[PDB]
C-alpha cells in the first residue's frame, strides 16, 4: 500500500520490548536519530520484525507536534 | 518541561504551510531525513517559528506506526 | 509498503472537502459504513485522491475507542 | 453523550484480548468488515464488554489516513 | 452514548476559532485549565456548539503524555 | 522544552498502573477532575514520576474530541 502519513522515515530496528498485547520497537534512522514506536505485538509478529529488520516510522503530520528550547 | 514523548527530535524549519486554524511545518533533522508536522496556527505564531528556527518534532510512542516492504 | 495497522478497511472515495492544508476525504468501506479521514492536502495529491478512486482507511489500533449506548 | 468524532461504527464484538493496563476489542461492524480498538482495561471493565456486545468504534477523524494500492 | 475515554471533562465553550475544514474549540474546565480542541466544522455545527455551550472535553488516555518540571 | 501542545494541565500522580512495557497514570488536577495517562514504562522510570510528584498532562488539541448532553 501507498500511505497518506507525510512522515515515512526508512530504519533499521535496534530493539523489541515485548509485552502482553503491545510492544515497543525503536528504530535507527539515521544521523544519530532514533524513533520509538508502541504497536500490537500481533502487527510485530505480523511484520516479521526482528533486531536488525529494515522498516520505516510511519507517523501522520496531525500527530507530530513543534518543541523549542 | 521535559516531557515523556519518546520521540524528540531537533531540526531546524524548513518551510511554514499557513492555513486558517492549523498549519504545516515542516523540520529538517538531519540524516536526510525531514518530519512534518500539523499544529494549530496559534502555537506556531507562540512559539515563535520561522524558517530557520530550531525546534524538535515531538511525537508519542503511541502515534508511530511501523511498516516494511515486504517485497 | 505492509503497515503495522490494524484497521486497513477498503472502499471508494464518495466525497473529498478542499480546506487550505487540510481536507476531508470521505470512503465508502461497505455495509453501509462510511470513513471520514482528515489529511493533508499534499497528501490528497500525491495520492491522485478523487471521487470514485479506489482506496483504503487506516487506523492504528491505539486510536480506536469504544462506545455503547 | 452525543461526539464530535466523524466515525462512530456500530458492530458486534467478537473478540477480546486481555491484558495488564490494555485490550483489545475486536468489533465486526457488518460488510465483512472489523474494526480493533486498543483501550484500557478499566474502561472494558466499566463498559461490561464481553463477547457478543453491541458497541461502536469511535474514530477521530484526524486519526485516519489514506492508502493506495502499491500500482497505482 | 457511554464512550471508553478515560478523559471526559465538563465544561463551558469559551471560543470558537473556524476554519474552512476545522475548528478550534476552547472549553473552560473549571479550576482555570481550558482545553483546546481541533475537529471538524462538521462536527461543530452538527453539536451545535456555541460560546456558552455545555460540553466536554473527550480523550483517549493514549493520547495524554507526562510532563514535569 | 516548549512545546505546541495547546492543552499542559498541571496536577498530582495520585496513582501508577505498571504494565510490563506502558502504564496508566492518574493525574488530580483539581476540581474534581483527573487526567489518565497511557504511556511508556520507560517514561515513567525516567521522569521519576511516584505517587504525589507534580507533574503535567500534556495534550494535543487534535488528539481532543467534544461531546455534549443529548
Amino acid at each position: 500500500m501507498k500511505l497518506s502519513a507525510r512522515n515515512q522515515l526508512a530504519g533499521k530496528v535496534v530493539s523489541i520490548k515485548e509485552g502482553a498485547v503491545n510492544g515497543i520497537v525503536v528504530l535507527d534512522i539515521g544521523g544519530g536519530n532514533q524513533i520509538s514506536s508502541t504497536i500490537s505485538m500481533d502487527s510485530i509478529r505480523e511484520l516479521g520484525l526482528q533486531v536488525g529488520s529494515d522498516a520505516y516510522a510511519v507517523i501522520k503530520a496531525t500527530s507530530v507536534m513543534i518543541g523549542i528550547d
